[PDB]
């Protein structure tokens, strides 16, 4: 295990690449322009990252399309693509410490979570998708004797992937895994708030055996290079994870361009329902606190709306606050630190604005609620719990994407479900009960892509992850993730 | 068995409904306004059809939402939904001749086609989807022993369906089948060029046992009621079959509204590739003629591009011309007629304008090329073949949606594949050969949702139907059609 | 609704067929020998049933083999087999009253059960299998580009089915459904204790459209005609439902002959586990009584072992005794009878022998325990409950196949599981509890093909049915039953 | 650069320390009786090691151990991802000991060292790896039930699995079974053939080193009529899987009926037809494949192309190509990497092959290649690749499995007769068709009653292809995800809500 002093030492002795990666080579943007990569830890300078635009996107697509048509990857044997992506995953573990440090410095996540959660799950996501390549079987229909009906899946071609900043490496690997496994060419557009991890792994892919031009990274802003890719006439599929606002615009961009397939993972207001007959209220309390404090509340499936039955609310709420004592906002370079820094100033101001909206809506602040650690020159906010919150208030409707918890009461099982579904979102939800019938009937009633019973943030690579309604469409992880990067073909042969 | 005089007699004594169908009852538009429905058979009047608008759509959505929330259909047992849908299918067969007569008068296709193909296939489409309901299994993931990972599917809720005019009944049932089977509430919006059969079957559904509000029909215009459904914040999913322009516009409406799931099926320029070593050149010639003449060429997967190998072009071309003679444009109410009228004047003018474009591109007219049966008062056109066509010409790249064929020569298998894939479309393709390797390798190389080998227009309800690229997304028929009306939920239960 | 007088009248005026059905025709045994088919209702004579032997098996197989090779049914289109088997199902319903009467007269079960349960389920079982034929897809493997790898299923050919007497018609259709659907020829050997219904539906099959020789019925003894089919060198597959002892002999016969596939469904000693925290204790008691009294306890999945927790046993037992009083043995031809007669004298003596064994083991007779209705000439035994039973006693370990209940108690969940799995059988089990974790963890711990939570005798045609250990191998119902009558073929094609 | 020679492999043979004890409960041990048998080599007749000769007492002890390990849940209730990771390490360990395992193979049963290393060990490792990777990719079912009801259809390990593996592919066949069986969480007792026990004895230790708990994977060397019979008759063995002859396979099925009605999955003999049409894409390639289909692994392959069905119109031009191609397959020292054809497993097998060759002459068939014992002066058992011409499908050498490099050439007039001749057999394990015609390739393939049909190639299919026979060639399938079904039970859990 590395010491805090070791991480800071390596942070100084760290050479960072900021160039784009096209056709197996690192290069600058066509304009040569660049934005500064700032660290939210202490406002330090990390590197100067290439700022791509339309010209870079046009070049990357041609390279991606040519690589796809060549067949170097798209028509490579399934078992061989599997072995290549496994080496890709293995290389992520070999360079785990650097990747973890890059991410922590990039967006502020505690170094322990960058190494043991981010990097570890990222390599697993690539490996699992690789292992699944030659385990998938296509279909043969029941036809008359003198006829053969084949139903097969083929790679779409050129795939554009726009990755957020909360889990830059992990979300990249959730997209890269199945997309590369199916044999597509990928153009990765990382978030401008965290481009370092995407830039680094692009070289690792080529070292693993991924042919030139199959995996490309175009750093920059969403309104520039991101918009260019979404509007490009030769991009077949665009996958995205982020806000509902941006996701809506990307779908419009598709309707204005080439009718490209769009698969979106928007935001969410995931309810965490706690009944009176919960097996362990303490465990549920620790979970409810962790569901809003982990990754500084910067999680799409954060347990923002904590629903508690009136029978236990007076006992349960003190346990949540007591459990939240352990989630300290500290130095992201310290392994012992539970909660790190927010991504940037704008994010903090937004979170603090919602905290301000919390008071103005008439909510009773019972924990935190203020900016912390300003002396570091960093961006930090302490975990926050608002009591007496109804589902009509602003802080209950809108997604804060910060460590702010709304506690809501319900009378019975019917109301809890009514409140939980009272949202345009539907990414996740949780149920805490020891009753067999109620657990299942509630989970079925909830309109969410992921329902966790007697736990929060469950499910591994075998669990399809996505949302209902405005939380997005399509699924990441599992075998269902492959469907987003493939086209069905019905080959009917007359014998 | 019925003669020409029989169908013309029934057409004069036919009482046609023109109202919308909302919540189990027929009703005029909220504005009371209507539009005239004319017959392209001879320009006769049929009935006044309700012209719905935003208000009507607003009412139907709440009706559909309430029906879905009640659970009268959405939470009915799968086996019971099966029985009802089968009863629905049977009712189409009992009213087969009326539905066939309505279809023929509405949009012009021959009566024998309406009865023996359209009505039969539509009923089969409903029955097949019904039979499939309780045969589909969801998933249980491989999890640790102290955990249960359920992966299930649930109906999306309210489903809007915009249906084309070329196959009004059949395309409606391709949507209605899987949409109703999954337990969703459906709001059908038929084409203004052919609203009758959609209006009629709405009554048959409730007679079969479909609860009120589950299946609603709103006739009208795309920019009014269609636009309203596409922009409604409470519509979960939109399905569509039509033009690329409209399909692209619908996707924008979703991005502007509630980010609703959109499944589109656009046009196509399907290449019909005939090699020298085809098993039977005569049979391929018959299929080549039929691939452009059937349903007046108003077919999405019409063989509008006949790709012939150069070494057999001089022998195969006359065979196609001779075979095309068998398809005579005539009185659609005559059982012997195999080529009916075009849907309306504007469609005829579009076809005629493309024939003019054929001459101006330098192509050699070798069959048809003129408007026919003008004295009847209906819009008709001769099946048309152009020779000496290159894939760069206007008639070879743009969809005509008429019986206009483009004959293009190729040298070898590599050129054929290149010419075939050189199109923004990708809905269907066909290969004619007796060689094992060449048949399979070509079929794999074609970018089309359906590849027919040694036959044309193949595949039944077991064959998924849809497009690559700008021919659309998602699949009709097969079990895959059900996935367009369901949402995946990952329920991970801690034990 | 027919009355007791109606059924008794139809019984006396019923003409019964007792010949075998080979190659589409009724005919006597080759030796001309017959056996007397008597009714357990009152000992009356019903018909002289053909007593087939080796020579009849040899002829039937040749007929079945020729029918399979002709491809009239085996190579008929999947959708055509579906439509025919659906007509088969309809013919069972059109002859429901006749079939129900035969069943009741043949083996003694209540007329209401034969009609509203047995016939209705038999027809549904056939219908469900038929609907499933063209819903099943075979597989295409993930192979290198220059290769096509198909994984398909083909009918085995000649299938021999030996069915029991407890559910003569239903068990027949459980085999017939998937066997005929997949295209096989079937030779059905009904139990000599209940041959009538099998003989009847054979004619119904050919009326529906089943080709001659595809479905044959050979009535007779197990040691004569059953042994001949099991030893026949041209029978591809043998399916069976009955006792463990007979199932073992058949597996030996196969090993001595042509190594034919053997799928067995032997006996069971199903534990019905009732926890203290069951949702409805009244419903649990009502179900427990029905689990041993329904069909005269002649059910392989009968709850012959009732497991009650100590903290509720003294309160739960009188509820079971009271519930059992509703199940009164009586005239099977009376619509209001819920408990009929045992199949014959041998079965009655066997059941009575185990009741005496219960006394010998030291158990306490707390309900029933005697033969009844001896004056009628039939064989009846009243529902019997033994209390104070340990899992070492004879009546707890050996299958009785009568309405005899053994009540065993346990301290905790661990002991319940240990006692439940302490048996050479593993066909079914039930768990009654309201706790989420306890329900699932117990169900996963029980070694039974079927596990019913908070209910008994659950699962429709979607649920596979079979046993662990000595309860047999393979599954009936669901889509898994199809695999017992098909062979896998891997066709690897080099392109 | 470096290159292993014949002398290098021979020197490795004299250095090699060979383990011969049984492996029960994570430890090596003798048989309870202490009896052993002499493991000899068909390479030159040399002594290899004294291998434990187990019996009833050892089978009883191994089952109890296997049962206890299963019930403990140390492996059976371990997470799928963790079972996956353990078996990958197991697969990696086979690769890290590839040279030793391959040498053990060659010395034991006589196949060429280049085959043992590049084919057997490599495939066996990949088979374990593939089955491991597939563990958490498989999904159980949820049925379409009424709303207030939940219907789960799940799979669970059977418990104790006895595996009886043949001698022709000792390591590979072992891993075809061990892969899916251990992946599903079962305890396995492996009984290797008495003609080749060494590799099974070896890998047992490697499983333990990889993380497989004690008693989960046991190895009992000995005879089939003793310990093999004991496992088949045991009342606590849940499942018996087997690959070998039709006669023994039938016998095991009897033992199951006589004991506890244990599930029995078998892969018996075969007489696979290799069908070559006039319109074959490449006659030269088909001729090379035909020769290889009978010479590879000394013809001791279940799916060997023992029947060559040739269309009459090309018989006179196809046969000389096959005879020429057969010359490339020369019997030689198995320890020489250049050798492509090794030795037969023992003297008994050699005599049987020689007996069938004599029967070929007696049936009236014409000898056109090989037909004699060779390399007799080496002290080893070798037989030349043999081709008989003018064979009918009624002759003894055409209907009976030879399990040696003896090919039967049979003529047919057309596709209809070809299918008839090809199906005229009690077996149905494999078949091949060579044609360039689309319709004829598919229709013939569909008409052939065989578990594996290869078109325009021979011995095709990787781990994604199910492998097993029709009729008397056995039941069930090895490889693919279908293999897992032989080691699991279906459970329908219907929960009323
Ligand atoms: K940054
Ligand atoms: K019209
Ligand atoms: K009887
Ligand atoms: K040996």
């Amino acid at each position: 295990t590395l010491t805090r002093a070791d991480w800071e030492a390596r942070a100084k002795d760290l050479k960072i690449e900021g160039r784009a990666f096209v056709n197996g080579e690192y290069s600058n943007a066509a304009s040569g322009e660049t934005f500064d990569c700032l660290s939210p830890v202490d406002g330090r300078f990390l590197a100067k990252v290439a700022s791509c635009d339309l010209a870079d996107a046009e070049q990357a697509v041609k390279v991606a399309r040519n690589a796809f048509d060549s067949g170097a990857w798209s028509r490579l044997a399934p078992a061989k693509r599997k072995q290549t992506m496994i080496r890709f995953a293995d290389l992520l573990l070999e360079n785990a410490e650097e990747l973890a440090l890059l991410e922590t410095l990039d967006m502020g996540k505690p170094i322990s979570d960058s190494l043991h959660i981010d990097v570890a799950s990222a390599a697993n996501s690539l490996r699992w998708s690789a292992e699944a390549i030659d385990k998938i079987y296509d279909e043969v229909a029941a036809t008359p004797h003198a006829e053969l009906g084949l139903v097969t899946r083929e790679p779409v071609g050129v795939v554009a992937a726009i990755v957020p900043w909360n889990f830059p490496l992990l979300m990249s690997c959730w997209k890269l895994g199945p997309a590369l496994a199916t044999g597509n060419s990928v153009i990765l557009k990382p978030s401008e708030k965290s481009p370092l991890t995407a830039i680094r792994i692009a070289q690792l892919a080529v070292e693993a055996g991924i042919p030139k031009g199959v995996f490309n990274v175009l750093p920059g802003y969403g309104h520039t290079v991101g918009k260019a890719l979404a509007l490009h006439m030769d991009v077949d599929t665009l996958v995205f994870t982020g806000s509902t606002k941006i996701a809506k615009q990307l779908m419009v961009y598709a309707g204005e361009s080439n009718m490209k397939r769009v698969w979106l993972e928007a935001g969410g207001k995931s309810p965490n329902i706690v009944f009176a007959d919960a097996p362990d209220l303490k465990a549920a309390a620790e979970a409810a606190a962790g569901a809003i404090a982990f990754n500084q509340g910067e999680v799409c499936t954060a347990g923002s709306r904590l629903l508690v039955e009136r029978s236990i609310k007076d006992k349960f709420l003190p346990l949540v606050i007591e459990a939240l004592k352990g989630w300290k906002p500290g130095n992201p370079l310290d392994p012992e630190t539970n909660v790190g820094a927010l991504v940037d100033t704008q994010q903090m101001n937004t979170v603090l604005s919602y905290i301000e909206a919390g008071h103005n809506d008439g909510a009773k602040l019972v924990a935190g609620g203020k900016r912390t650690l300003e002396e570091t020159g960093g961006t930090y906010v302490e975990p926050t719990i608002f009591d007496g919150v109804t589902n009509a208030m602003k802080i209950a409707r809108e997604e804060i994407f910060g460590p702010v918890l709304s506690v809501i009461e319900f009378e019975d099982a019917e109301e809890a479900v009514r409140i939980a579904n009272d949202t345009p979102y539907g990414l996740a939800a949780a149920v805490w009960t020891s009753n067999l019938s109620k657990a299942h009937l509630t989970a079925k009633a909830l309109r969410a892509g992921s329902v966790w019973v007697n736990q929060y943030d469950g499910g591994d690579m075998t669990a399809p992850f996505g949302g209902f309604k405005q939380s997005g469409n399509g699924r990441d992880k599992s075998l269902h993730a492959f469907d987003k990067y493939t086209e069905l073909k019905a080959t009917w042969i007359k014998l």
